[PDB]
């Protein structure tokens, strides 16, 4: 198929994330961040997937991004210097990496929303959208390497992921 199928990696996720619906649906038992990974590598193309918000109780910041297969699998992506995410409340997002945040953006999520994830190794760029609008700038211009679809999240959390997508303006 032009588009890819996949799901997350029961094997990449912190032992806190519970995976469930043929490990496409992804919460937490930890009021801690924790991470999952997508079973499918990128390292050449450009490629896009989304998040559906199922639950968002309280206020946390999940985070959505890319992530060496390495990276710490117990904190917020982007704290450490092996993932490159967006967080996002209620209100606000955030770009993370190496525990740097940036281009904070107004705007967030409920549940209902959906992030998107543009990882582009033509452009050696990142976008994140939320509800099918560009969030914020271009998130980060120097991707390359072997990155994987990445998730944060707690209990107060639940996602699920949809692939099978092409480019956001690949129609009209």
């Amino acid at each position: 198929s032009m588009v890819a199928w996949f799901a997350f990696d029961p094997g990449s996720a912190h032992s806190d994330i519970i995976l469930s619906n043929d490990n496409l649906t992804v919460t937490c038992s930890s009021y801690d961040d924790r991470v999952v990974l997508g079973k499918t590598g990128f390292s050449k193309g450009i490629h896009y997937w989304e998040l559906t918000v199922d639950r968002y109780d309280n206020h946390p910041d999940p985070a959505f991004g890319v992530a060496r297969m390495d990276v710490m699998k117990d904190v917020m992506l982007g704290k450490d210097d092996k993932a490159w995410a967006m967080y996002v409340d209620n209100n606000r997002s955030w770009f993370m990496h190496n525990n740097s945040h940036t281009n904070r953006t107004e705007g967030g999520i409920t549940k209902g929303a959906t992030i998107g994830v543009l990882l582009d190794f033509n452009r050696k760029n990142l976008t994140f959208f939320i509800n099918d609008e560009q969030q914020g700038p271009i998130a980060f211009d120097n991707v390359e390497g072997l990155f994987f679809p990445a998730v944060s999240l707690n209990r107060n959390v639940q996602v699920t992921l949809h692939t099978g997508l092409p480019v956001p303006d690949f129609y009209s």
